[PDB]
């Protein structure tokens, strides 16, 4: 999930989504 879920998307790409999100508030 939020981790695993950043993480299984942790090679070559950033957490996006959620890091858009969290730097959006």
């Amino acid at each position: 999930f939020l981790p695993l879920l950043i993480l299984g998307s942790l090679l070559m790409t950033p957490p996006v989504i959620q890091a858009i999100h969290d730097a959006q508030r």
